[PDB]
């Protein structure tokens, strides 16, 4: 089964998921010189309710915070999107060392980690699972993390990691302030792409924020002690969980800002 180890990692995913070499795969390199500002993008609207957060779990591939999404309390609108995309989950990608770990790379710059906020088109589709199979089904906000002063807004997450050390563990997680994990500017890049994990479906409108947030080295290290293995199984550590950028293959990246 797929992961980020030598014999199950990204270079092998095409073996079971040949859309891995598709034309709209993510993540990507953003070459700013080539990006065009687009004045037709609407203001980005983020309404998030802390009570929408329900559980945090270790999926084996990251931690996932899952939200109650039968309600429009927490939704992403505006920007490049038509309609209301309901918040579903939040997770994080990192590498085995602090100098690289983000999935998107900007003018050859990698950050230490990248948070993803996954939303789905509940104005058109019946469920997140369904919406993952349509082109306009998903919208994912990416936020880079750079090494800097520790980030107090990550404490609710970091405090839970020992409780979810093994794959499959879950813990009650509500009253989560997601909005405060976002940087003060929301200027972004946007392009059509895919999930960055199997099944790699090409159903995502990416919205990648330019401004990073901080994380300290000590805080980032706590994520690498999560296991990709379940209880009662020989331990392996989730020290890296980022897919490398894939080629643009003709797509253009748009900017929210000039
Ligand atoms: N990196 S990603 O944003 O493209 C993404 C999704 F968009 C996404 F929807 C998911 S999913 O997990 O919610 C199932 C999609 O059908 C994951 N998840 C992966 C990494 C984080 C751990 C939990 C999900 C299992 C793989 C995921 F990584």
């Amino acid at each position: 089964s797929w992961g980020y180890r030598e014999h199950n990692g990204p270079i092998h995913w095409k073996e079971f998921f040949p859309i891995a070499d598709g034309d709209q795969q993510s993540p990507i390199e953003i070459k700013t010189k080539e990006v065009k500002y687009d004045s037709s993008l609407r203001p980005l609207s983020i309404k998030y309710d802390p009570s929408s957060a329900k559980i945090i779990s270790n999926s084996g591939h990251s931690f996932n915070v899952d939200f109650d999404d039968t309600e429009n309390k927490s939704v992403l609108r505006g920007g490049p999107l038509t309609g209301s995309y309901r918040l579903r989950q939040v997770h994080l990608h990192w590498g085995s060392a602090d100098d690289h770990g983000s999935e998107h790379i900007v003018d050859g710059v990698s950050y230490a980690a990248e948070l993803h906020v996954v939303h789905w088109n509940s104005d058109k589709y019946p469920s997140f699972v369904e919406a993952a199979h349509e082109p306009d089904g998903l919208a994912v906000l990416g936020v880079f993390l750079q090494i800097g002063e520790p980030n107090s807004q990550l404490q609710k997450i970091t405090d839970t990691l020992d409780s979810i050390k093994e794959k499959g563990k879950q813990t009650r997680f509500t009253n989560f302030d997601l909005l405060s994990l976002l940087p003060p500017s929301w200027d972004y890049w946007t392009y059509p792409g895919s999930l960055t994990v199997p099944p790699l479906l090409e159903s995502v409108t990416w919205i990648v924020l330019k401004q990073p947030i901080n994380i300290s080295s000590q805080q980032l290290a706590k994520f690498r002690s999560l296991l990709c293995t379940a209880e009662g199984e020989a331990a392996a550590f989730l020290v890296s969980n980022h897919r490398p950028p894939q080629p643009l293959k003709g797509r253009k990246v748009r900017a929210s800002f000039h």
